[PDB]
């Protein structure tokens, strides 16, 4: 129940109230008025796949992943690959409907103001000079990381809508959940990572060398089934142990490791409480049919946010 294809009635009818959303509801994607047109449109989806998410947000499983098949994009009206650095979806789209539909969902969209301009639903492109980026603009092996690590309301999901896949076949998602990782990790490794001796700065989306938070533990809540929190290129270990520690974690994610190649109208929802997340290394045509995935973050409890979200909107920002 982590892999879900619609049947074609299902996949009829969100492309109904997807088309429907992106055509007829006022405003743009990132207006408070569309947000809710989309949470209102969420409604009207088969209650089949309502029950999916809902089972999947409940209960994130042993991967901590779940992918649906068969969603509306518009792939014969779909302009080419963009290359500009920072690129967002502002206008009204299927892409978006999508996203902000299962945002509202699975808990409301956000996003960060300093990274992609707090754009709801992102652009996950390759630019050109961007190939070392550490992020959604590179193309070497991207580090398994939870989204935006260090911040307090990190991502609770993150969302990828495939508009194009990786042409030359390179390409791949990467999720791995620590309910794989943990039994396998040796016991000074456990500790380790018990301890608050890891310090974690902001992604390069956010700036370049951000300041770094307090030193605080990788693993969070429960002993059985911990959260994590975690980016093997921003987390810095602060004692001898916490290296060894991270050494030893980067092996696991990559043996627990789930690769997928995702395809037009596949979207990947990760857990991002439990299960980290990386890219293989891939080289771009740079010719505007490269990969393409639009990306949209979900609050699974809005509320505790509000301090950082002016007029109790869906940026967030300082204090
Ligand atoms: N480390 C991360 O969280 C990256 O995915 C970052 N949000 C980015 O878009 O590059
Ligand atoms: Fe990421």
């Amino acid at each position: 129940r982590y892999d879900v294809t619609l049947d074609q009635s299902d996949a009829e009818l969100v492309e109904e109230i997807a088309w429907k959303l992106a055509t007829q509801a006022t405003g743009r994607p990132d207006d408070a008025e569309w947000v809710e047109a989309a949470r209102n449109a969420w409604h009207a989806w088969p209650a089949t796949l309502r029950r999916d998410l809902a089972g999947f947000r409940r209960d994130s499983g042993p991967d901590g992943a779940i992918v649906l098949r068969g969603l509306p994009v518009d792939s014969m009206g779909l302009p080419p690959t963009p290359r500009v650095n920072g690129s967002v979806q502002r206008e009204a789209s299927l892409g978006a409907a999508v996203l902000l539909m299962t945002a509202c969902g699975l808990g409301d969209p956000g996003a960060f103001l300093p990274e992609k301009n707090g754009a709801l639903v992102q652009d996950v492109v390759p630019v050109p000079g961007m190939e070392e980026f550490q992020g959604n603009a590179g193309s070497t092996l991207l580090t398994f990381h939870n989204e935006n690590a260090f911040h307090e309301h990190r991502p609770d999901f993150v969302m990828l809508l495939c508009l194009r896949a990786d042409p030359t076949g390179r390409a791949g998602l990467r999720t791995a959940c620590v309910r794989r990782v943990l039994p396998l990790l040796s016991d000074s490794t456990v500790d380790a990572l018990w301890a608050p001796e890891f310090r974690t700065a902001p992604p390069p989306s956010f700036q370049l060398s951000g300041p770094e938070e307090a030193p605080a533990p990788v693993l969070l809540g429960d002993r059985s089934d911990p959260d994590l929190r975690v980016d093997l290129a921003a987390t810095e270990p602060v004692t001898e142990r916490a290296a060894e520690a991270l050494r030893e974690l980067q092996a696991h994610f990559d043996a627990t490791a789930v690769t997928h190649r995702l395809l037009p109208g596949e979207l990947a929802i990760v857990d991002n409480r439990v299960t980290v997340h990386g890219r293989t290394e891939f080289t771009p045509r740079y010719d505007g049919t490269d990969r393409w995935l639009q990306r949209t973050f979900v609050l699974t409890d809005l509320r505790r946010s509000r301090a950082m979200r002016p007029a109790d909107g869906y940026v967030l920002g300082a204090a």
